[PDB]
Protein backbone atom coordinates (compact mmCIF):
# COMPACT_ATOMS: atom_id res chain seq x y z
CA UNK A 1 0.00 0.00 0.00
CA UNK A 2 1.64 3.20 -1.25
CA UNK A 3 1.74 5.51 1.77
CA UNK A 4 3.98 7.35 4.23
CA UNK A 5 4.69 5.37 7.40
CA UNK A 6 7.20 5.35 10.27
CA UNK A 7 7.69 1.62 9.66
CA UNK A 8 9.46 2.46 6.38
CA UNK A 9 12.41 3.77 8.41
CA UNK A 10 13.25 0.11 9.16
CA UNK A 11 13.40 -3.13 7.22
CA UNK A 12 10.18 -5.17 7.37
CA UNK A 13 9.41 -6.66 10.78
CA UNK A 14 12.86 -5.64 11.98
CA UNK A 15 14.51 -3.15 14.31
CA UNK A 16 17.28 -2.65 11.74
CA UNK A 17 17.07 0.88 10.37
CA UNK A 18 17.19 1.17 6.58
CA UNK A 19 20.82 1.86 5.67
CA UNK A 20 23.06 2.16 2.64
CA UNK A 21 25.34 -0.60 3.95
CA UNK A 22 22.74 -3.21 3.02
CA UNK A 23 23.36 -5.21 6.20
CA UNK A 24 20.09 -6.45 7.69
CA UNK A 25 21.18 -8.08 10.96
CA UNK A 26 20.72 -5.49 13.69
CA UNK A 27 23.88 -6.48 15.57
CA UNK A 28 26.17 -6.08 12.56
CA UNK A 29 24.45 -2.85 11.51
CA UNK A 30 24.85 -1.33 14.97
CA UNK A 31 28.51 -2.35 15.15
CA UNK A 32 29.31 -0.90 11.72
CA UNK A 33 27.35 2.29 12.43
CA UNK A 34 29.15 2.94 15.72
CA UNK A 35 32.53 2.06 14.18
CA UNK A 36 32.07 4.69 11.47
CA UNK A 37 30.47 7.16 13.90
CA UNK A 38 33.56 7.18 16.11
CA UNK A 39 35.80 8.13 13.18
CA UNK A 40 33.37 10.78 11.97
CA UNK A 41 33.20 12.30 15.45
CA UNK A 42 36.99 12.41 15.71
CA UNK A 43 37.30 14.19 12.36
CA UNK A 44 34.51 16.60 13.31
CA UNK A 45 36.30 17.45 16.55
CA UNK A 46 39.42 18.16 14.50
CA UNK A 47 37.58 20.83 12.50
CA UNK A 48 37.47 24.47 13.60
CA UNK A 49 34.16 25.72 15.02
CA UNK A 50 31.87 27.83 12.81
CA UNK A 51 31.30 31.53 13.36
CA UNK A 52 27.59 30.86 13.93
CA UNK A 53 25.79 27.97 15.63
CA UNK A 54 22.38 27.16 14.17
CA UNK A 55 20.18 24.35 12.89
CA UNK A 56 22.12 24.19 9.62
CA UNK A 57 25.39 23.47 11.43
CA UNK A 58 23.71 20.68 13.41
CA UNK A 59 22.41 19.24 10.14
CA UNK A 60 25.97 19.40 8.80
CA UNK A 61 27.23 17.52 11.87
CA UNK A 62 24.59 14.82 11.44
CA UNK A 63 25.29 14.53 7.70
CA UNK A 64 29.03 14.14 8.25
CA UNK A 65 28.38 11.53 10.95
CA UNK A 66 25.89 9.36 9.04
CA UNK A 67 26.53 10.14 5.35
CA UNK A 68 27.69 6.59 4.60
CA UNK A 69 25.01 5.04 6.84
CA UNK A 70 21.57 6.58 6.26
CA UNK A 71 19.90 7.67 3.05
CA UNK A 72 18.13 10.17 5.35
CA UNK A 73 21.33 11.40 7.01
CA UNK A 74 20.98 15.13 7.63
CA UNK A 75 17.18 15.23 7.24
CA UNK A 76 14.92 15.93 10.20
CA UNK A 77 12.48 13.21 11.20
CA UNK A 78 9.40 15.45 10.95
CA UNK A 79 10.02 16.08 7.25
CA UNK A 80 8.70 13.11 5.23
CA UNK A 81 11.70 11.53 3.51
CA UNK A 82 11.53 9.27 0.47
CA UNK A 83 13.98 6.39 0.27
CA UNK A 84 15.62 5.43 -3.00
CA UNK A 85 13.85 2.10 -2.40
CA UNK A 86 10.55 3.92 -3.07
CA UNK A 87 9.30 4.05 0.53
CA UNK A 88 8.35 7.16 2.51
CA UNK A 89 9.29 7.63 6.17
CA UNK A 90 7.80 9.91 8.82
CA UNK A 91 8.05 10.24 12.59
CA UNK A 92 5.40 12.75 13.73
CA UNK A 93 5.22 11.15 17.20
CA UNK A 94 8.10 9.86 19.34
CA UNK A 95 7.72 8.44 22.85
CA UNK A 96 10.03 6.60 25.23
CA UNK A 97 9.27 5.12 28.69
CA UNK A 98 11.48 5.60 31.76
CA UNK A 99 11.58 1.93 32.93
CA UNK A 100 11.68 3.12 36.56
CA UNK A 101 8.18 4.61 36.28
CA UNK A 102 6.88 3.17 32.97
CA UNK A 103 5.49 6.69 32.38
CA UNK A 104 5.36 8.26 28.91
CA UNK A 105 8.07 10.69 27.82
CA UNK A 106 6.95 12.61 24.74
CA UNK A 107 9.44 14.27 22.41
CA UNK A 108 8.55 17.07 19.99
CA UNK A 109 5.70 16.29 17.59
CA UNK A 110 5.54 17.27 13.94
CA UNK A 111 6.27 20.87 13.05
CA UNK A 112 7.06 21.60 16.70
CA UNK A 113 10.49 20.16 15.87
CA UNK A 114 11.12 23.04 13.47
CA UNK A 115 9.86 25.54 16.05
CA UNK A 116 12.35 24.24 18.60
CA UNK A 117 15.16 24.58 16.09
CA UNK A 118 13.98 28.06 15.15
CA UNK A 119 13.67 28.96 18.82
CA UNK A 120 17.17 27.63 19.46
CA UNK A 121 18.62 29.74 16.66
CA UNK A 122 17.07 32.88 18.12
CA UNK A 123 18.84 32.30 21.43
CA UNK A 124 22.06 31.44 19.60
CA UNK A 125 21.75 34.79 17.79
CA UNK A 126 20.99 37.21 20.62
CA UNK A 127 23.25 35.42 23.13
CA UNK A 128 26.16 35.63 20.64
CA UNK A 129 26.73 31.86 20.53
CA UNK A 130 27.02 31.95 24.34
CA UNK A 131 30.23 33.99 24.25
CA UNK A 132 31.23 36.76 26.63
CA UNK A 133 28.74 35.42 29.19
CA UNK A 134 29.44 34.61 32.82
CA UNK A 135 29.93 31.06 34.04
CA UNK A 136 26.39 30.82 35.43
CA UNK A 137 24.75 32.39 32.37
CA UNK A 138 26.66 30.03 30.08
CA UNK A 139 25.71 27.01 32.19
CA UNK A 140 22.03 27.95 32.22
CA UNK A 141 21.86 28.76 28.50
CA UNK A 142 23.74 25.65 27.37
CA UNK A 143 21.61 23.48 29.65
CA UNK A 144 18.48 24.97 28.08
CA UNK A 145 19.86 24.45 24.57
CA UNK A 146 20.92 20.84 25.17
CA UNK A 147 17.61 19.98 26.84
CA UNK A 148 15.62 21.59 24.02
CA UNK A 149 17.69 19.63 21.49
CA UNK A 150 17.01 16.41 23.40
CA UNK A 151 13.28 17.15 23.50
CA UNK A 152 13.27 18.11 19.82
CA UNK A 153 14.93 14.82 18.82
CA UNK A 154 15.35 16.35 15.35
CA UNK A 155 16.74 13.19 13.72
CA UNK A 156 15.15 9.74 13.84
CA UNK A 157 18.36 8.30 15.31
CA UNK A 158 21.75 9.76 16.14
CA UNK A 159 20.60 12.95 17.85
CA UNK A 160 22.48 12.09 21.05
CA UNK A 161 25.95 12.04 19.50
CA UNK A 162 25.28 15.03 17.25
CA UNK A 163 24.04 16.97 20.29
CA UNK A 164 27.18 16.00 22.19
CA UNK A 165 29.46 17.20 19.38
CA UNK A 166 27.46 20.40 18.83
CA UNK A 167 27.63 21.29 22.52
CA UNK A 168 31.33 20.39 22.72
CA UNK A 169 32.24 22.69 19.82
CA UNK A 170 29.96 25.46 21.13
CA UNK A 171 31.60 25.34 24.57
CA UNK A 172 35.03 25.20 22.92
CA UNK A 173 34.10 28.44 21.17
CA UNK A 174 32.93 29.83 24.51
CA UNK A 175 36.32 28.82 25.97
CA UNK A 176 35.27 25.75 27.98
CA UNK A 177 36.25 22.11 27.40
CA UNK A 178 33.53 19.49 27.90
CA UNK A 179 34.04 15.84 28.84
CA UNK A 180 30.99 13.57 28.64
CA UNK A 181 32.98 10.43 29.50
CA UNK A 182 32.74 11.43 33.19
CA UNK A 183 28.95 11.33 32.75
CA UNK A 184 27.38 8.04 33.78
CA UNK A 185 24.63 6.66 31.57
CA UNK A 186 22.26 6.78 34.55
CA UNK A 187 23.11 10.42 35.28
CA UNK A 188 22.56 11.57 31.70
CA UNK A 189 19.31 9.61 31.42
CA UNK A 190 18.03 10.95 34.75
CA UNK A 191 18.84 14.56 33.83
CA UNK A 192 17.16 14.16 30.44
CA UNK A 193 14.12 12.55 32.08
CA UNK A 194 13.81 15.36 34.63
CA UNK A 195 14.00 17.92 31.83
CA UNK A 196 11.49 16.10 29.61
CA UNK A 197 8.98 15.26 32.36
CA UNK A 198 9.13 17.91 35.10
CA UNK A 199 11.07 20.54 33.09
CA UNK A 200 13.75 20.57 35.82
CA UNK A 201 16.92 21.97 34.25
CA UNK A 202 18.86 22.13 37.53
CA UNK A 203 20.24 18.56 37.18
CA UNK A 204 21.32 19.42 33.63
CA UNK A 205 22.88 22.69 34.81
CA UNK A 206 24.88 20.82 37.46
CA UNK A 207 25.92 18.20 34.90
CA UNK A 208 27.25 20.82 32.49
CA UNK A 209 28.96 22.67 35.34
CA UNK A 210 30.74 19.45 36.31
CA UNK A 211 31.85 18.62 32.77
CA UNK A 212 32.92 22.23 32.13
CA UNK A 213 34.77 22.88 35.40
CA UNK A 214 38.11 21.03 35.14
CA UNK A 215 38.50 20.34 38.88
CA UNK A 216 35.15 18.56 39.12
CA UNK A 217 35.88 16.80 35.83
CA UNK A 218 39.14 15.50 37.29
CA UNK A 219 37.42 14.39 40.51
CA UNK A 220 34.71 12.44 38.70
CA UNK A 221 37.10 10.99 36.11
CA UNK A 222 39.47 9.84 38.87
CA UNK A 223 36.64 8.13 40.75
CA UNK A 224 35.29 6.52 37.57
CA UNK A 225 38.66 5.13 36.49
CA UNK A 226 39.91 3.97 39.90
CA UNK A 227 36.63 2.40 41.07
CA UNK A 228 34.88 0.00 38.70
CA UNK A 229 31.85 -0.48 40.99
CA UNK A 230 29.90 1.57 43.53
CA UNK A 231 27.50 0.14 46.14
CA UNK A 232 27.97 -3.28 44.50
CA UNK A 233 26.66 -1.70 41.27
CA UNK A 234 28.35 -0.89 37.99
CA UNK A 235 29.74 2.63 37.77
CA UNK A 236 27.59 3.42 34.72
CA UNK A 237 24.37 2.44 36.52
CA UNK A 238 25.06 4.97 39.30
CA UNK A 239 24.30 8.69 39.42
CA UNK A 240 27.56 10.31 40.55
CA UNK A 241 28.21 14.05 40.91
CA UNK A 242 30.99 16.17 42.39
CA UNK A 243 30.63 18.25 45.54
CA UNK A 244 30.44 22.02 45.09
CA UNK A 245 32.53 24.22 47.36
CA UNK A 246 30.93 25.80 50.41
CA UNK A 247 27.98 23.40 50.65
CA UNK A 248 27.16 20.56 53.04
CA UNK A 249 26.41 16.95 52.13
CA UNK A 250 24.87 14.47 54.58
CA UNK A 251 25.20 10.96 53.20
CA UNK A 252 26.54 7.45 53.77
CA UNK A 253 30.26 6.80 53.31
CA UNK A 254 30.13 3.85 50.90
CA UNK A 255 33.34 3.84 48.83
CA UNK A 256 36.89 5.12 49.25
CA UNK A 257 38.44 6.46 46.07
CA UNK A 258 42.24 6.83 46.25
CA UNK A 259 41.81 10.63 46.36
CA UNK A 260 38.08 10.95 47.10
CA UNK A 261 35.31 9.61 49.31
CA UNK A 262 31.78 8.82 48.15
CA UNK A 263 28.55 9.66 50.01
CA UNK A 264 25.18 8.12 49.14
CA UNK A 265 21.97 10.16 49.44
CA UNK A 266 18.79 8.55 48.08
CA UNK A 267 20.85 6.58 45.53
CA UNK A 268 22.77 9.68 44.35
CA UNK A 269 26.52 9.58 45.01
CA UNK A 270 28.56 12.68 45.86
CA UNK A 271 32.33 12.70 45.35
CA UNK A 272 34.17 14.65 48.05
CA UNK A 273 37.89 15.27 47.59
CA UNK A 274 39.88 13.87 50.49
CA UNK A 275 41.93 17.07 50.21
CA UNK A 276 38.80 19.09 51.07
CA UNK A 277 38.44 17.35 54.46
CA UNK A 278 40.46 17.73 57.63
CA UNK A 279 42.57 14.71 58.63
CA UNK A 280 40.59 14.25 61.84
CA UNK A 281 37.39 13.70 59.86
CA UNK A 282 39.00 11.16 57.52
CA UNK A 283 40.48 9.22 60.44
CA UNK A 284 37.11 9.38 62.20
CA UNK A 285 35.21 8.34 59.07
CA UNK A 286 34.48 4.62 58.85
CA UNK A 287 33.12 2.95 55.73
CA UNK A 288 29.39 2.27 55.94
CA UNK A 289 28.53 4.95 58.51
CA UNK A 290 26.44 8.08 58.04
CA UNK A 291 28.46 11.28 57.71
CA UNK A 292 28.05 15.03 57.26
CA UNK A 293 30.79 16.82 55.32
CA UNK A 294 31.04 20.54 54.55
CA UNK A 295 33.11 21.65 51.56
CA UNK A 296 35.58 24.48 52.32
CA UNK A 297 36.03 27.42 50.00
CA UNK A 298 39.81 26.85 50.04
CA UNK A 299 41.96 24.09 51.49
CA UNK A 300 45.59 24.97 52.15
CA UNK A 301 44.21 28.41 52.99
CA UNK A 302 47.20 28.36 55.32
CA UNK A 303 49.41 26.82 52.64
CA UNK A 304 51.14 23.94 54.42
CA UNK A 305 52.84 20.89 52.94
CA UNK A 306 51.60 18.69 55.80
CA UNK A 307 48.32 19.69 57.51
CA UNK A 308 47.56 19.66 61.22
CA UNK A 309 45.37 17.16 63.06
CA UNK A 310 43.33 18.28 66.06
CA UNK A 311 43.32 14.98 67.93
CA UNK A 312 39.94 14.54 69.66
CA UNK A 313 40.25 13.98 73.42
CA UNK A 314 39.81 10.38 74.50
CA UNK A 315 36.35 8.98 75.21
CA UNK A 316 35.49 7.21 78.45
CA UNK A 317 34.40 4.05 76.63
CA UNK A 318 37.47 4.45 74.41
CA UNK A 319 39.55 4.61 77.59
CA UNK A 320 37.88 1.40 78.77
CA UNK A 321 38.55 -0.38 75.48
CA UNK A 322 42.17 0.80 75.44
CA UNK A 323 42.80 -0.44 78.97
CA UNK A 324 41.16 -3.74 77.99
CA UNK A 325 43.65 -3.95 75.12
CA UNK A 326 46.56 -3.32 77.50
CA UNK A 327 48.33 -6.57 78.34
CA UNK A 328 49.21 -5.81 81.97
CA UNK A 329 45.49 -5.36 82.61
CA UNK A 330 44.92 -8.64 80.77
CA UNK A 331 47.36 -10.49 83.04
CA UNK A 332 45.78 -9.05 86.18
CA UNK A 333 42.34 -9.86 84.76
CA UNK A 334 43.28 -13.48 84.08
CA UNK A 335 44.61 -13.90 87.61
CA UNK A 336 41.43 -12.32 89.00
CA UNK A 337 39.21 -14.56 86.86
CA UNK A 338 41.14 -17.66 87.97
CA UNK A 339 40.62 -16.72 91.62
CA UNK A 340 36.97 -15.94 90.86
CA UNK A 341 36.47 -19.39 89.35
CA UNK A 342 38.07 -20.95 92.42
CA UNK A 343 36.04 -18.93 94.93
CA UNK A 344 32.62 -18.64 93.26
CA UNK A 345 32.62 -21.30 90.52
CA UNK A 346 32.52 -19.06 87.44
CA UNK A 347 34.73 -16.16 86.34
CA UNK A 348 31.84 -14.30 84.70
CA UNK A 349 30.25 -13.90 88.14
CA UNK A 350 32.74 -11.15 88.99
CA UNK A 351 32.92 -9.70 85.46
CA UNK A 352 30.16 -7.16 86.12
CA UNK A 353 32.08 -5.98 89.18
CA UNK A 354 35.26 -5.73 87.11
CA UNK A 355 33.38 -3.53 84.64
CA UNK A 356 32.45 -1.23 87.53
CA UNK A 357 36.14 -0.77 88.36
CA UNK A 358 36.71 0.04 84.69
CA UNK A 359 34.25 2.96 84.89
CA UNK A 360 35.81 4.18 88.17
CA UNK A 361 32.76 2.99 90.12
CA UNK A 362 33.00 0.70 93.15
CA UNK A 363 36.69 1.03 92.32
CA UNK A 364 39.77 0.19 94.35
CA UNK A 365 39.27 -1.35 97.76
CA UNK A 366 35.48 -0.96 97.67
CA UNK A 367 35.18 -4.27 95.83
CA UNK A 368 38.11 -5.89 97.65
CA UNK A 369 36.54 -5.19 101.04
CA UNK A 370 33.20 -6.53 99.81
CA UNK A 371 34.97 -9.75 98.79
CA UNK A 372 36.60 -10.29 102.19
CA UNK A 373 33.67 -9.31 104.42
CA UNK A 374 30.59 -10.13 102.29
CA UNK A 375 31.53 -12.64 99.57
CA UNK A 376 27.97 -14.00 99.69
CA UNK A 377 26.61 -10.65 98.48
CA UNK A 378 28.01 -11.12 94.97
CA UNK A 379 27.19 -14.82 94.60
CA UNK A 380 27.09 -18.15 96.41
CA UNK A 381 30.62 -19.25 97.25
CA UNK A 382 31.95 -22.33 95.48
CA UNK A 383 31.04 -25.52 97.31
CA UNK A 384 28.02 -26.56 99.34
CA UNK A 385 27.19 -26.26 103.05
CA UNK A 386 24.49 -28.83 103.91
CA UNK A 387 23.52 -29.19 107.58
CA UNK A 388 26.64 -27.03 108.23
CA UNK A 389 28.96 -29.17 106.02
CA UNK A 390 32.25 -27.77 104.59
CA UNK A 391 32.85 -29.37 101.17
CA UNK A 392 36.34 -29.47 99.69
CA UNK A 393 35.26 -26.71 97.30
CA UNK A 394 33.97 -24.76 100.31
CA UNK A 395 37.33 -24.92 102.09
CA UNK A 396 39.20 -24.07 98.87
CA UNK A 397 37.00 -21.03 98.19
CA UNK A 398 37.28 -19.78 101.78
CA UNK A 399 41.06 -20.10 101.40
CA UNK A 400 41.15 -18.24 98.07
CA UNK A 401 38.83 -15.32 98.91
CA UNK A 402 41.75 -13.28 100.29
CA UNK A 403 43.90 -13.85 97.21
CA UNK A 404 40.93 -12.80 95.08
CA UNK A 405 40.65 -9.55 97.05
CA UNK A 406 44.37 -8.83 96.72
CA UNK A 407 44.24 -9.48 92.97
CA UNK A 408 41.30 -7.08 92.73
CA UNK A 409 43.21 -4.33 94.54
CA UNK A 410 46.22 -4.85 92.27
CA UNK A 411 43.92 -4.76 89.22
CA UNK A 412 42.45 -1.43 90.31
CA UNK A 413 45.87 0.12 90.93
CA UNK A 414 47.06 -1.10 87.53
CA UNK A 415 43.98 0.33 85.81
CA UNK A 416 44.58 3.74 87.38
CA UNK A 417 48.28 3.80 86.44
CA UNK A 418 47.57 2.60 82.90
CA UNK A 419 44.90 5.26 82.44
CA UNK A 420 47.30 8.01 83.52
CA UNK A 421 50.05 6.80 81.18
CA UNK A 422 47.54 6.43 78.33
CA UNK A 423 46.41 10.02 78.79
CA UNK A 424 50.02 11.22 78.73
CA UNK A 425 50.78 9.32 75.50
CA UNK A 426 47.60 10.65 73.87
CA UNK A 427 48.62 14.20 74.79
CA UNK A 428 52.09 13.64 73.33
CA UNK A 429 50.52 12.45 70.07
CA UNK A 430 48.31 15.55 70.16
CA UNK A 431 51.44 17.69 70.46
CA UNK A 432 53.03 15.88 67.51
CA UNK A 433 49.93 16.33 65.35
CA UNK A 434 49.32 19.99 66.24
CA UNK A 435 52.66 20.68 64.55
CA UNK A 436 52.54 21.98 60.98
CA UNK A 437 54.94 21.85 58.04
CA UNK A 438 55.05 24.91 55.80
CA UNK A 439 55.07 24.63 52.03
CA UNK A 440 58.67 24.94 50.76
CA UNK A 441 59.51 28.42 49.53
CA UNK A 442 59.30 29.01 45.79
CA UNK A 443 63.09 29.09 45.35
CA UNK A 444 63.53 26.01 47.55
CA UNK A 445 60.76 24.25 45.61
CA UNK A 446 62.46 25.12 42.31
CA UNK A 447 65.76 23.79 43.66
CA UNK A 448 64.13 20.55 44.88
CA UNK A 449 62.31 20.03 41.54
CA UNK A 450 65.42 20.36 39.29
CA UNK A 451 66.99 16.89 38.65
CA UNK A 452 70.65 17.76 37.66
CA UNK A 453 71.30 20.16 40.62
CA UNK A 454 75.13 20.30 41.34
CA UNK A 455 73.34 29.19 52.99
CA UNK A 456 70.18 31.19 53.68
CA UNK A 457 68.35 28.78 51.38
CA UNK A 458 70.18 26.02 53.23
CA UNK A 459 68.91 27.44 56.51
CA UNK A 460 65.35 27.44 55.17
CA UNK A 461 65.82 23.83 54.06
CA UNK A 462 67.10 22.80 57.50
CA UNK A 463 64.09 24.46 59.13
CA UNK A 464 61.79 22.65 56.68
CA UNK A 465 63.40 19.28 57.46
CA UNK A 466 63.17 20.00 61.20
CA UNK A 467 59.45 20.66 60.78
CA UNK A 468 59.19 17.37 58.88
CA UNK A 469 60.94 15.41 61.63
CA UNK A 470 58.81 17.04 64.34
CA UNK A 471 55.47 16.55 62.57
CA UNK A 472 56.13 13.05 61.23
CA UNK A 473 56.29 9.85 63.23
CA UNK A 474 59.25 7.47 62.80
CA UNK A 475 56.92 4.98 61.10
CA UNK A 476 55.71 7.68 58.71
CA UNK A 477 59.27 8.78 57.93
CA UNK A 478 60.07 5.14 57.16
CA UNK A 479 57.08 5.17 54.82
CA UNK A 480 58.65 8.24 53.21
CA UNK A 481 61.90 6.36 52.66
CA UNK A 482 60.14 3.33 51.16
CA UNK A 483 57.69 5.48 49.12
CA UNK A 484 54.67 3.90 50.85
CA UNK A 485 52.24 6.49 49.51
CA UNK A 486 49.10 4.45 50.22
CA UNK A 487 49.79 3.75 53.89
CA UNK A 488 51.23 7.24 54.35
CA UNK A 489 47.94 8.69 53.09
CA UNK A 490 46.05 6.31 55.38
CA UNK A 491 48.06 7.29 58.46
CA UNK A 492 48.22 11.07 58.03
CA UNK A 493 44.73 11.45 56.54
CA UNK A 494 45.27 12.94 53.08
CA UNK A 495 44.56 12.15 49.45
CA UNK A 496 47.09 9.81 47.86
CA UNK A 497 48.13 12.37 45.23
CA UNK A 498 48.86 14.83 48.04
CA UNK A 499 50.70 12.03 49.84
CA UNK A 500 52.91 11.42 46.80
CA UNK A 501 53.57 15.16 46.54
CA UNK A 502 54.66 15.17 50.19
CA UNK A 503 56.87 12.10 49.75
CA UNK A 504 58.62 13.46 46.67
CA UNK A 505 59.30 16.89 48.14
CA UNK A 506 60.58 15.31 51.37
CA UNK A 507 62.94 12.96 49.52
CA UNK A 508 64.29 15.86 47.46
CA UNK A 509 64.77 17.87 50.66
CA UNK A 510 66.75 15.04 52.26
CA UNK A 511 69.02 14.59 49.24
CA UNK A 512 69.63 18.33 48.88
CA UNK A 513 70.45 18.61 52.59
CA UNK A 514 72.94 15.76 52.24
CA UNK A 515 74.67 17.21 49.11
CA UNK A 516 74.91 20.78 50.53
CA UNK A 517 76.82 19.45 53.56
CA UNK A 518 80.40 18.04 53.19
CA UNK A 519 81.60 18.29 56.87
CA UNK A 520 85.01 16.47 56.78
CA UNK A 521 86.81 19.16 58.90
CA UNK A 522 86.63 16.32 61.45
CA UNK A 523 84.07 13.49 61.91
CA UNK A 524 83.59 12.40 65.55
CA UNK A 525 82.91 8.63 65.29
CA UNK A 526 83.50 5.46 67.38
CA UNK A 527 83.02 7.20 70.81
CA UNK A 528 85.16 5.53 73.58
CA UNK A 529 82.92 3.01 75.47
CA UNK A 530 85.67 0.94 77.26
CA UNK A 531 89.27 1.61 78.43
Amino acid sequence: SNQALPSHYNYPNSLTLKNKYGITNHKDFTNKCAHDSAKAAINLRQEEPPKKFDSSYLKYLHKQLFKETFEWAGHTRDLPFTFADGTVGVMPEMIRSNWRTEQPIIFATGNKVQDGLKNIDKMLIEKNNLQGLSHKEFIENIAEIFACLNYTHPFREGNGRTQRIFCEKLAQAAGYYLDFSVVTKERMSEASITAAQDSNLEPMKKLFDDISNPIKTAVLKECINSLKNIDHKNINDCIIVAADKGLTYKGIYTDNSPDSIILKTDNIYIICSKNDLAPEQLKTLKLGDECTITVPMKQNIENTLIPKEKLPPLTKNAIIENIKKDTLIQAKLRQVTHLSKLVYGSSKILNNQLELINTNQKSGEQLSAQITSSPQSISKLAGIKIFGMKNSMRKKAEDNIIKLANSIKSYGSAVKNVETTMIQQHKSEQKRLSKTVKLPSTKLQNILNLPEEKSSIGKELTDFISSLNARLSPSERKMILESNHQQFAKNVGISESQAETIIKTAQKAKEVYQKMQKPAVDLTKHLIVSG
